[PDB]
């Protein structure tokens, strides 16, 4: 299903260049139902189009839909939702962040803020 992914993420680029992305609550819903990789987010680089739609839609359904995805498909390069105690919350050093800076782009941060 590689070509299958890199065609959404090629639809969305469209709508995204056109700052259109309405059309895209189709493409983000079919999404929902396709068994995303870390193997396929980096040949497809699918994480970017769907990070690129939810910014580029005024439509609030299309930026649901998509920040669901990015939830759904960053555990994928991470290992989240079958974390182990680590040695600080989800782990330490985790560099899965690189990758993901890499497949979505969704910004950076030190994290790690917690109180005592």
């Amino acid at each position: 299903m590689e070509d299958e992914v890199v065609r959404f993420a090629k639809k969305m680029d469209k709508m995204v260049q056109k700052k259109n992305a309405a059309g895209a609550l189709d493409l983000l819903k079919e999404l929902k139902n396709i068994p995303m990789t870390l193997e396929l987010l980096q040949s497809t680089r699918i994480g970017m189009s769907v990070n690129a739609i939810r910014k580029q839609s005024t439509d609030e359904e299309v930026t649901s839909l998509a920040k669901s995805l990015i939830k759904s498909w960053k555990k994928l390069l991470d290992g989240g939702s079958g974390s182990g105690s680590g040695s600080g919350s989800s782990g330490e050093l985790s560099d899965k962040k690189n990758e993901e800076k890499d497949l979505f782009g969704s910004d950076s941060e030190s994290g790690n803020e917690e109180e005592n």
